[PDB]
């Protein structure tokens, strides 16, 4: 199920453990509209896959975390495999959401 | 020159004194790269367009204003005319912003 990330070091932290696993991060903040929207279809998407680890970032709690990530939309969802950057997009899109897991998986 | 947002009310007072002028909107993060990086030039069109009013929101201290006016993206930039929303786009592009003011005015 969805990982609540509150600093750098347990994002860092969280994609070393993941070892070969997919890493899947929802950027996103409180107030804005897509991201309540898609929020339990991102959890359901945790519960479907144990095989694949979902993070959530609010921006507003690591900032630090937005920007070095470079987020500028939301929600943005990263994609890492072996703390590399897989892919990435943005927008509350459900079935691209999960069309990308399938892909990198 | 820019006018800084802090309330609903302040917004909304804000598009009624506009009167008959565009009123041109940045809605920003502090944590935000491209909106860092189009500050200086937001103001610098504050000086150079008498006739057009320029406000920040920053979408942290004015969720509510931020979720009301739909806003997903930073910088996004809201045009108003006499109350009404006639333009509207995301990203620190500076020739657009511009050209953008030039249309609307």
């Amino acid at each position: 199920m969805v990982k609540q990330i509150e600093s750098k070091t347990a994002f860092q932290e969280a994609l070393d453990a993941a070892g070969d696993k997919l890493v899947v991060v929802d950027f996103s903040a409180t107030w804005c509209g897509p991201c309540k929207m898609i929020k339990p279809f991102f959890h359901s998407l945790s519960e479907k896959y144990s095989n694949v680890i979902f993070l959530e970032v609010d921006v507003d709690d690591c900032q630090d975390v937005a920007s070095e990530c470079e987020v500028k939309s939301m929600p943005t969802f990263q994609f890492f495999k072996k703390g590399q950057k897989v892919g990435e997009f943005s927008g509350a899109n459900k079935e691209k959401l999960e069309a990308t897991i399938n892909e990198l998986v």
